[PDB]
């Protein structure tokens, strides 16, 4: 598995208290972040990770909660450590126990640029922000299903950042229950991504990735303003993390929502009586997988799918709307693809979209509680 | 201001490292919560709000985070504290302090049952739902727009509950961002229920609730294939039997007592619509989405069958009725079609006519989201 871990300064524990204090002038008088992480490293590398008292009073929050995950030397580790000497130095520690306990496991350090645990502003703009991209990159880069996001050991600020992608991505996330030994899932609420309600945002959120900055004033021309963007000073805003999750789904959606023209939803009720509920289910199976639908073709997007069946979809996509135009029986598909080898049959289709086909309505059909 | 802090023990710092360990035993020995509380609060007790070091330094995450909320004497600070008595302690130590800094502050202690730092199942089936039941009921005992959730103080474990709470409420959540004396907002994603895939779950739930908890193998049955699954929705409580976690009482909640309405049109209904658009464009569309949004704006002329009609403001008319989460819109007529239905309504039981055609002239209700290219062509 790979392991998504954020990183805190655990593993140097038993320097809290001593003078000179455990901080980033520490790291440096210790010969720097290598050398100083050797030193951390050494407090507690006789702990054994099959030792209970050990494990919740010697080593890091990070080792412990790994062990509870069963961290073996087929895994990889993935520590996101804050910017600072210090937090580096103890996220290096982390990795010689980890490398020693458990040889061949690949560790890596992921250095994440404005998180740190001192500047609200810099960590809001910046450093969450860098978190976000890193973990999502990290994701978007192993197989399916192999990532477990781990944020037991630093930073309370990003507990809600690993839910969010977590929810978004379908990766599991768990931690060390407060001081117990024991691991627990974080909660994830089955929700739908509201493409409807923030689509007329999509402009606005690829203006912010062009220019970095535009005005808040563009935002208004009132919780999604205020939840997908950070003031950044003279008047402007750029992402959060949250409207940066949004702009990558509407800019290259992971799942579709199915529309039917006015056409195709008289097409599907006719095609009741034969095949009941079946062209329903095919339809919103085929949405929730872009990447597997990425046929016979016409101009304009638009092309054929076939279920199996009688039934055959003309279609095309329109950034997250699956847009069902027609669905024809054997004879109707054959008379069509006709009219294609005699005319450009895609182009006429779209020159009647306002007059024939639209308004396109989303495939949610309604078909003994208390009164309202 | 109704502020809801989550509580820790940072309150009792000052006797961290010592042997007796502060805990429990600690506040027996100092003669309980109450007489315990007093001792934790004298540790601080000549610390002052408007001292910055002492702010950042000295006094508690509750008090900092409060202090840089602007916390005062008309304003309400619900302290949700751990069942132990070392954080009960903290908890009466913090409010002692802030009813001497802000004297005529109400301050009260809600003590979680099945909240406290030790013992995971206990915590992920009674403290987390009794958690959230308390701060919904807090929630929804206050006013619109009074509430603001505060987590700086305790329970890493308790943030993701209150990011949930927080954006189905619409409640603001604040915090004291790490080492730094600032507050950040926690972040709150806009999203939609999956109403349509839930629904089908909706006489699940209510049995669920209805019972102390099923058994795996009944759940098994009413919920589709394993390797197709929902899962958050449940929690293990032993003895393979499930109940409902804190995402499924929320889930569930929304489901019994919807707090809006999607709008879904009719087959006429939508006929009806199009007809209009030369003349009022998506005037209608946004007035019917609207009143789905408030139950509060949604009424006049009841029919029977629970129909009844609205009026935007103009002689349209929509003839409606609720099922659940979902705004039927029947009909939208003019004027004259409206009188003309009246009137048919004084000569029969028009509402019972008109469910008597469900199926032949009105199913299926679509959801009203129209859609009606300037990018690259689908990949």
């Amino acid at each position: 598995a790979v392991y998504l871990c954020t990183c805190g300064t655990s593993a140097a524990k038993k320097f809290f208290g001593q003078t000179p204090r455990f901080d980033a002038a520490w790291v440096t008088e210790h010969g720097g972040v290598e050398a100083a992480s050797k030193v951390i490293y050494d407090t507690f590398r006789t702990a054994r990770l099959d030792d209970e008292v050990a494990l919740k009073r010697d080593l890091s929050a990070e080792i412990h909660s790994l062990a509870r995950m069963g961290v073996n030397d087929k895994d990889t580790v993935v520590l996101f450590s804050s910017e600072t000497a210090d937090g580096q130095a103890c996220a290096w520690a982390v990795k010689r126990y980890l490398e020693q306990a458990r040889p061949g496991i690949l560790c890596r350090i992921e250095v994440v640029a404005g998180l740190q645990v001192t500047d609200a502003h810099v960590f809001r703009t910046a450093g969450v922000l860098n978190f976000t991209k890193a973990v999502l990159h990290e994701i978007d880069a192993n197989g399916t299903g192999q990532c477990v996001l781990n944020p037991t050991g630093g930073f309370k600020s990003l507990v809600p950042y690993t839910v969010l992608i977590g929810m978004l991505r379908g990766v599991p996330a768990k931690y060390i229950f407060e001081q117990s030994s024991a691991l627990i899932p974080l909660p994830m609420m089955p929700v739908e991504f509201a493409r409807s309600r923030l689509e007329p945002l999509r402009p606005l959120l690829e203006r912010i990735q062009n220019e970095t900055a535009i005005p808040r004033a563009e935002l208004d021309k009132r919780e999604i303003l205020d939840s997908l963007f950070e003031d950044v000073g003279q008047g402007q805003v750029s992402l959060s993390p949250v409207g940066f999750l949004i702009w990558e789904e509407l800019e290259r959606p992971t799942a579709l929502v199915p529309f039917l023209s006015r056409r195709a939803l008289d097409d599907l009720l006719k095609m009741r009586a034969t095949e009941g509920t079946a062209p329903d289910d095919y339809i919103t199976r085929v949405a929730r997988s872009p990447e597997q639908l990425a046929h016979e073709s016409w101009s304009k997007g638009l092309f054929w799918l076939k279920r199996g069946t009688r039934d055959r979809y003309l279609v095309s996509v329109e950034g997250w709307r699956l847009l069902v135009w027609r669905i024809v029986d054997h004879d109707e598909y054959d008379d069509l693809l006709t009219q294609n080898r005699k005319t450009d049959a895609g182009a006429r289709v779209v020159a009647e979209r306002r007059e024939k086909y639209a308004p396109f309505v989303r495939l949610e059909l309604y078909e003994s509680h208390p009164q309202f």
